[PDB]
């Protein structure tokens, strides 16, 4: 039946998330980059897909295709893909605690392993390929990302390293009124920087010391200025459902699917879209499954849908991939922890949040912040985290032992990195290939 | 109606199924440590560790009393041996891929816990280190009776209580005769699977002189209700037989009213008339038949099904190797009949002495022109064949005791050799080397 979306539904799609606090959940989703494990090269496609109809058929999983190519697997709500370059993500189910949300990271890295030893593949968890070139990246048979590719440097000289040579850690949130909304966004944007300089896990390219120790979060600079960064709208007084729409709707668009296949709509806008007007589906009207991938295309430090996404995160090994939903579950899932990271951001500039956004890749929490160091601040920030999760009940504070030492040292992963290549390693990085393998 | 004895030998019966319903179990025993000091686990450190798992990983707590004792979640259990080694009994599962993630979800939420208490857990047949009155002992009715009992019957049955870990695996059958012949095959290989597996080399700090004492243990426990059963062997031989066995093999206990009532030197047999001193005029349940069976400890055991029993506690990759073993050997018809033709001539003399022998020599164990590695290379070819042909590419887990077989040196001498070498004569890096 014909029923034409409008604006207003659009905004209704987004709030249709609200849900009253005992449905929170927690999604976490993940990325590795797989390798030969005496080589160091990255899988190949082909590795991927016996690697994939293995897990399929030993732990019963169901096959995700693309055309004649597998790309994927589906579990309940748990889900197995595949990133640009090859990157094998995991997301998981919504689930009720972080004892859950561990158990279900070490099922999935156990399934992984338990086919790829075999196979004589490894995982490495950093969020940077630290060794090889672009060019040496295999990309995978996906339509949508051969739209993505062709389109990334007309925007930025940065973004085919996103999608090809990054891996993250995220966590997705719920909210349970716009209000609520609003809060956890401006909680989660101000944050998001410390994240980062917690899980600051990217200081090599091609073999040596690139001068960042988050190159990841660099790439997220010079990527698409368009749908990226700290949505500075987020904190003015007009904020709410309706302006994340209209920021959404003149997002330009990559794709629609249509007939069993990706168009190219780089260049149009949802709104041309939603009027009939796209040149690549002349006439064509939008459903809200072209909305919600449209919604899916747009990077910015946190994300909004109908539940919230923290992006900011480098990729890494298996305690610190069950420490970054603890983070953010701490901080946004205690009213009265939400309150005070609220209270102590209140003052913050959008220049000074932005700076912090910039200079965090490089100095991490010895980056400078007022009359101090930012690592000062996330002192501040964990506690209030653990204070989050010892009210939570369910014994969940121990997740956090591993960015403890991180804070209150100041040091980095990626720091500690540096110092192995520096020392230990002899500067070759291919000793992070035991170092940092799952 | 009574029970009667044809009803005992129907309930035996009655595990027949299909070869597309058989299912493999798995258990498993690890000792825990306490980190630091090496010392066993504790009653309230196991109460407070089976609790948490319970509210983390949504287990259902089973009690004894105000005691938690265990935990249940579907067909999964966790319970506690006498000396509180720490028990899963898995859910009959379809393959052995599916058997290894049973395994490691539950290494992972015991871990999980264990760590935040400063506990850790071995993978080993016999406790290395400490003495028998060093082992705490459970609050359970039943392991009470039993430890008043075991000196009565033989000098070694307390340590098997305390101070032993095994793995073994559960298997169908699918008639009578599928019954016997994997029972016979069961029986023939058993000292086999007890020389792959060996692994207590060590007691009170010091090497005791065999590869496997746990499997020495067994031999000195109670001689009514353990061993090789020559019987089974024997023309005569199905569920009959075996019912007339247990029935002649003593009870240890009756559970009724919420606890365990001592029949230690009675027979079952009393108690299906009727005159059962410890329950006097009471008959018999098929629970009360059951738990019986479940008293009898040979080298294999028949309940509704088969239970492999001669192989010592280890490391992960050999709980998932051990199971892989009598599956791909009783699970192909093609690889039994081979199994039944190797072991054909082999007398009752030969099985009891390799039995015996093996907890000292293992693979190296003299059997006629050879040695007992030249019978395991034939048999681990075909356990392999048995895997390959299933079709759900499991034989993988057999490379864990394929270079065991290949050089013919057992676990428990790799561990021999690093205690004579690397580890300085302390027992002590074996709580790091055997760590889950
Ligand atoms: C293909 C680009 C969109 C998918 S993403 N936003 O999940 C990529 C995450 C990236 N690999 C990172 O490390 O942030
Ligand atoms: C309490 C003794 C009967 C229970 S058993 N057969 O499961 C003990 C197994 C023992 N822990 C072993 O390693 O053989
Ligand atoms: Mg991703
Ligand atoms: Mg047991």
């Amino acid at each position: 039946a014909t029923e034409p979306l409008t604006r207003e539904d659009l905004i209704a799609y987004l709030a249709s998330g609200c849900k009253s606090k005992e449905k929170w959940r927690i999604g976490t989703e993940h990325e590795k980059f797989g390798f030969e494990v005496n080589t160091l090269r990255p899988m190949k496609y082909d590795q991927i897909a016996e690697l994939l109809n293995s897990i399929a058929e030993r732990f019963e999983w169901e096959k995700v295709m693309e055309g004649d190519k597998i790309i994927g697997l589906k579990q309940g709500k748990q889900s197995i893909s595949l990133e640009p370059g090859g990157q094998f993500e995991l997301s998981g189910a919504p689930l009720e605690t972080l004892h859950q949300t561990c158990a279900e990271v070490n099922s999935h890295l156990y399934q992984v392993k338990a086919v790829a030893e075999e196979m004589g593949i490894g995982f490495l968890g950093m969020g940077f390929q630290p060794k090889w070139r672009r060019e040496d990246i295999p990309t995978m048979p996906k339509g949508r990302y051969d739209i993505m590719r062709n389109y990334m440097p007309k925007v930025g000289s940065l973004g085919l390293d996103m999608m090809l040579r990054t891996c993250t850690v995220q966590v997705n949130l719920d909210f349970s009124s716009e209000a609520d909304m609003i809060r956890k966004f401006r909680a989660g944007l101000a944050l998001q920087p410390i994240a980062t300089a917690l899980f600051a896990n990217s200081p090599f390219t091609e073999g040596k010391p690139n001068g960042f120790l988050s190159m990841r979060s660099h790439i997220w600079t010079d990527t698409d200025k368009d749908r990226t960064g700290m949505l500075p709208f987020v904190f003015d007084d007009s904020f709410g459902f309706e302006q994340y729409v209209d920021y959404a709707l003149d997002v330009p668009m990559y794709f629609a699917y249509r007939n069993g296949k990706y168009v190219d709509c780089t260049g149009m806008t949802f709104r041309q879209f939603l009027a009939g007007k796209l040149p690549c589906l002349p006439g064509e009207l939008p459903t809200y499954n072209d909305w919600e991938n449209h919604l899916t295309t747009i990077f910015p430090e946190v994300r909004l849908k109908r539940y919230m996404e923290m992006r900011g995160a480098d990729g890494g090994p298996w305690r610190r991939l069950c420490a970054l939903p603890a983070f953010w579950v701490g901080l946004l899932y205690d009213e009265d922890v939400l309150q005070s990271v609220l209270d102590l951001t209140a003052d913050w500039t959008p220049a000074e949040r932005e700076m912090l956004r910039n200079k965090v890749p490089v100095t991490g929490l010895k980056t400078p912040f007022r009359d101090g160091l930012l690592k000062h601040v996330a002192e501040d920030v964990l506690k209030l985290a653990k204070d989050g999760l010892e009210r939570r009940g369910y014994k969940e504070v121990g997740f956090l032992n591993a960015v403890t030492e991180v804070v209150r040292t100041g040091v980095t992963p990626a720091e500690n990195l540096l110092e192995m290549y520096n020392g230990e390693w002899g500067q070759s990085v291919d000793p992070v290939f035991q170092e940092l393998l799952y």
